[PDB]
Order: C-alpha cells, then sequence, then structure tokens
C-alpha cells in the first residue's frame, strides 16, 4: 500500500497545495481514493471531406452517418481471488509458457536510441503535453534524460516518484514520456523481438497482417477436433487479477543484471500498484490507486493480454480433456499430470489456437471444451453475452468464425488459385474511412488520409465491388505522387507510393506461403470479387439506384474533388475496371 505509492501521492499533493481536499462525496468503491485538486479542460471525431464526397450513396445510410456523431462503471468493479486449484494451474502453465516463449528468444533492454527512432516516426506511445511541446522535442533535450535518469536510479532503489497514470468498453492510460521510456526499456523486447509471432508462440499472430489471418484460421480448421470456439471476454482489462500480474512478472525469471531489476520495478511499482488521475465534472482531478486490472502501455498490454489469454485457453483445454477434476484443489499427482500434459502435448494445443490479445479462436480436441467453464469463470475471464454456466456455441465453418473484427472468405481466381480474404460489414469500413481524429488538418493532409484508406481497400477489400470502385475514385481524385499518411500507425503494406497492382502481387502471390504457383497477375481484371449475392450479404449497395448513379457518374465526383484540391498531377485509375475500360 502507501509505502510504494505514497511518494507519487506526496509529490502531486504539493504541486496543488492551494487546492488539496479529501472530498466526502467521492464516487469510488473499488478504487482507493486519496484527494482532489482544481483543473478545467475536455477531442470529438471529424469528417474526412475527401472520402465523404466520393461515397455519396452512404450519406443516407444511418449505420455510416451515425458513426461520425457524438463503461467507467466496469473499471469500478471488483474480481474475487481464484481458488487454490486455479492459482496452481495458472502458475504451472505460466512457468511452462515463459520457458517455451524463451527457448528461441533472449530478453534484453530496449535503448534510448530505439525509443528516439520510434518518436521520430510517430508510434502511438501514449504520452502527455508540461515542459516540452510534443514527444519529438523532449527526446533531443538532455534535461528530459536527467529526469529519466533520476527515476531510473529510483527504480533500482525499489521506489517510484513520477510513474502516474492519466485516465481517458475502452479506457486509455496516458503516462508522461519518461515513464513510457522506462516501461519500453524493460519490456519493449516482447514486441520489438516478436515474442508473440506465430513462429515463436504457436498461438500468437503478432506481425501477421490481415491478409494472413484467414489462412491461419483455415490451417487451424484442418486439425482433427471439435467446433471452433471464439468466446469474447466481458471487459478483459478489468478482469486481470493480481495473480495474473504475478504470473506475467515471471518473465523476469529469464532476465539478468540491471534488466532483471529494471523489469521487476516496472511490474512491482507501476503494474501491481498504480496511481491514476481522473477528470470528474462535479471539474476536479481525483488521485485514486488500485493493485489489479490492466493499465500499462497499449503495446505491452497487447503482449501480456496475449500471454495470459494463451494461458487461460490452455487451462480451459485441460479442463475439457479431464487433466484435472476440480479447481478447489490440485492433488500432488494432478500437478505432475498437468506438467506432463504441457511437456507431452502443450505445443500441439497452442497450435490449435489463434490469439490476438483478449481475442481468441480455439479448435479443441473435442466439444467437451464447450461446457468446461469452472477454471475460465474462476480465473475471472467471464464470457460476454451468454449466462455464466450455459455451454459455448461453436462454429462449424472457419469462414463464419469472427476474429480481429473480421470474417474470412475463400475466393477462387479465374486461374484456379485460392485467395483467403478478410471481410467485415461494408458500412463499418465506409463509416471508419469517413472519420479523422484531431485538429489542424490541411486539405492535403485530409486527402493523404483518404488515400491511405483507399490503398488499404485495394489491398485487403478488393473483392468488395463498392470498395474497389471507391478506392479507384479516391486514388484518381488525390494527386498521384502525394504520400499516404496516418497520425496513429499489424503490417501496413498499403502505406507506400508504389503502384498498388505491384504491391498486390507481392502480398497475395510472391510472399504468400499458401500460394505454390508464383505467376504474377498482369491486371486488376484477373483479380476476383465475392459472388454478387455474398457482396450484398456483407453490405454492398450493388443493385440500388443510388449506387448505379454513383458508379455511372463517378468521373463527375472525381472532378469535384480535383477542382477543390486544384491544378495538380492526377492519374485516372477508373479504366483498371472492365466497365470504365471503353
Ligand atoms: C465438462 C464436462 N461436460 C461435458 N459435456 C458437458 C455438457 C454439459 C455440462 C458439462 C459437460
Ligand atoms: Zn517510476
Ligand atoms: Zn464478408
Amino acid at each position: 500500500n502507501l509505502d510504494i505509492i505514497g511518494k507519487r501521492i506526496e509529490k502531486i499533493k504539493q504541486e496543488h497545495e492551494t487546492s488539496w481536499h479529501y472530498d466526502q462525496d467521492h464516487p469510488y468503491k473499488t478504487w482507493a481514493y486519496h484527494g482532489s485538486y482544481e483543473t478545467k479542460q475536455t477531442a470529438s471525431s471529424m469528417v474526412n471531406g475527401v472520402v465523404r464526397l466520393l461515397t455519396k450513396p452512404w450519406d443516407i445510410i444511418p449505420m455510416v452517418t451515425q458513426m461520425a456523431m457524438t463503461f467507467k462503471e466496469k473499471v469500478d468493479t471488483r474480481t474475487q481471488e481464484p481458488k487454490e486449484g486455479t492459482k496452481k494451474l495458472m502458475k504451472i502453465t505460466a512457468e511452462w509458457l515463459w520457458k517455451e516463449l524463451g527457448k528461441k528468444k533472449t530478453p534484453r533492454m530496449c535503448t534510448r536510441e530505439e525509443f528516439t527512432r520510434k518518436v521520430r516516426s510517430n508510434a502511438a506511445l501514449g504520452a502527455i503535453f508540461n515542459k516540452w511541446k510534443s514527444a519529438r522535442e523532449a527526446v533531443e533535450d538532455s534535461g528530459f534524460w536527467e529526469l529519466v535518469d533520476k527515476e531510473r536510479n529510483l527504480h533500482l532503489e525499489g521506489k517510484c516518484e513520477t510513474c502516474v497514470y492519466n485516465m481517458m468498453s475502452r479506457a486509455i492510460w496516458y503516462m508522461w514520456l519518461g515513464a513510457r521510456f522506462l516501461e519500453f526499456e524493460a519490456l519493449g523486447f516482447l514486441n520489438e523481438d516478436h515474442w508473440f509471432s506465430r513462429e515463436n508462440s504457436l498461438s500468437g499472430v503478432e506481425g501477421e497482417g490481415l491478409h494472413k489471418l484467414g489462412y491461419i484460421l483455415r490451417d487451424v480448421s484442418k486439425k482433427e477436433g471439435g467446433a471452433m470456439y471464439a468466446d469474447d471476454t466481458a471487459g478483459w482489462d478489468t478482469r486481470i487479477t493480481l495473480e495474473d500480474l504475478k504470473n506475467e512478472e515471471m518473465v523476469t525469471n529469464h532476465m539478468e543484471g540491471e534488466h532483471k531489476k529494471l523489469a521487476e520495478a516496472i511490474f512491482k511499482l507501476t503494474y501491481q500498484n498504480k496511481v491514476v488521475r481522473v477528470q470528474r465534472p462535479t471539474t476536479v482531478m481525483d488521485i485514486i490507486s488500485r493493485r489489479d486490472q490492466r493499465g500499462s502501455g497499449q503495446v505491452v498490454t497487447y503482449g501480456l493480454n496475449t500471454f495470459t489469454n494463451m494461458e487461460a485457453q490452455l487451462i480451459r483445454q485441460m479442463e475439457g480433456e479431464g487433466v484435472f477434476k476440480s479447481i478447489q484443489h490440485l492433488t500432488v499427482t494432478e500437478e505432475i499430470a498437468v506438467k506432463n500434459w504441457l511437456v507431452r502435448v502443450g505445443r500441439e494445443r497452442l497450435s490449435r489456437m489463434a490469439i490476438s490479445g483478449d481475442d481468441c479462436v480455439v479448435k479443441p480436441l473435442d466439444d467437451r471444451f464447450a461446457s468446461a467453464l469452472t477454471a475460465l469463470n474462476d480465473m475471472g475471464k467471464v464470457r460476454k453475452d451468454i449466462q455464466q454456466w450455459e455451454p459455448s456455441r461453436g462454429w462449424n465453418d472457419w469462414t463464419q468464425v469472427p476474429f480481429c473484427s473480421h470474417h474470412f472468405h475463400e475466393l477462387i481466381m479465374k486461374d484456379g488459385r485460392v485467395l483467403v480474404v478478410p471481410c467485415r460489414n461494408q458500412d463499418e469500413l465506409i463509416g471508419r474511412a469517413r472519420i479523422s481524429q484531431g485538429a489542424g488538418w490541411s486539405l492535403r493532409e485530409t486527402a493523404c488520409l483518404g488515400k491511405s484508406y483507399a490503398q488499404m481497400w485495394s489491398l485487403m477489400y478488393f473483392h468488395r465491388r463498392d470498395l474497389r470502385l471507391a478506392a479507384n475514385a479516391i486514388c484518381s481524385a488525390v494527386p498521384s505522387h502525394w504520400v499516404p499518411t496516418s497520425r496513429t500507425t499489424a503490417t501496413h503494406e498499403w502505406m507506400t507510393t508504389e503502384d498498388m497492382l505491384t504491391v498486390w502481387n507481392r502480398v497475395w502471390i510472391q510472399e504468400n506461403p499458401w500460394m505454390e504457383d508464383k505467376t504474377p497477375v498482369e491486371s486488376w481484371e484477373e483479380i476476383p470479387y465475392l459472388g454478387k449475392r455474398e457482396d450484398q450479404w456483407c453490405g454492398s449497395l450493388i443493385g440500388l439506384t443510388s449506387r448505379a448513379t454513383w458508379a455511372k457518374n463517378i468521373q463527375t465526383a472525381i472532378n469535384q474533388v480535383r477542382s477543390l484540391i486544384g491544378n495538380e498531377e492526377y492519374t485516372d485509375y477508373m479504366p483498371s475496371m472492365k466497365r470504365f475500360r471503353r
């Protein structure tokens, strides 16, 4: 308690000595409360005019237009201590899983140099605005690194002064760049050295890319076993227990010297004890603490969510296979059975899963898994939108399974080769491309963001009639040489000025390990669509009068946007499609 967090608390107390007060009408039950101080400030979603002008038919579709308009009573809930059988299963499984992940990897510190390179190419490293303007400025000034140094030596001394969270089914915890560096130094290796790659973790998909996820699910489908299960957890980050945080910390067992001590301090001082500042309109700032739940960097959050989800799902698999009888207590011989299952079949069982943070797909040995719920519920990983003890409903066809907000189609090219393509409801794709975040966007910057969405559609969603047409229109309306941009950056092969057919050939043919015949495609007309009825099922407007008029008159829409941007060099990409080719 207050020995580990007191210093951070004491320090903030004094910067607002003229405003401190223990409020008696504080709304926290599960968060420990400490005091308040005076503040007064808030970032809504803005429309991308280039994309909206080239998607007119969607101006009258509420599922699109409502996306651009406009639970913190889950962060304030509590999770019970698991039983001794559950705690034992998790500790054995975690111990075994860090060793497998560590067999072909070496833990190591990430460097000021690596951190600097990140900030100078815009990665979302959740920092704050004070002393320096942006992240870019702090990194070049040696004053910063002295602040970093002071805290660093403080962590080696087992103490913390400035690693404090700021709060803002989503909840983001911005720290100051200094605390973010120290997190990156100790734990960045998990992401930087791809510990959750499929090659390394067998269940993971880190670095895999949307054009690979469908092929990975089809490979899992080829295993003998039961249905494919894809149960979502209700508020995964809120259900991370202190026992979860202690099994995650065991990665330090594989470290040495300084690194081991630096990593131990991050886990002890910032993860297993937290200090947070929250905006309350009644507007004051609340300084609240708690020991459990996830509140880390988004990138470290991803890897440890993947880790603990892999652990939970292997245990749910053990329960289905009858490896242990009850979570109340493991007998001595159940421990050796669990250990022996892991050594004997653990790697096979990891390969039956696709896990991306809190998101999983499992193809278990048989359907006993569906009603194996005691460990899953007792670990606190309670399923969303089903009653606690109701058996899971599985999927009989890998093409129906949801994963990373998509489903996947099997699409046969006129030449017989097989594409496995990512898909989701087309209203969601159009609605997202019509939104920008933040202020001060020039027309050129807005156009270059439209171009990023268009090239993503040409590479990932070419099989959707409306998106291939809208992508060609946007690429025709934005100057040919203007570089696609994004303010918050899987593998993003569409972020390039290279010809999109050349990039399509590299991603789907040359570099695709599921495509044996490497014959290049010579034109976009060789590249197939979904069936017309399947395209409508997945949200296409093909067949509507609005869509026909848009497609026929597309050059008029392209010319409207070209006239706004002005006298620039443009390319006509519409004749790459059969219907505009004379
Ligand atoms: C886990 C054991 N088991 C297997 N099949 C079931 C069906 C309902 C309840 C429990 C079941
Ligand atoms: Zn600290
Ligand atoms: Zn679809």
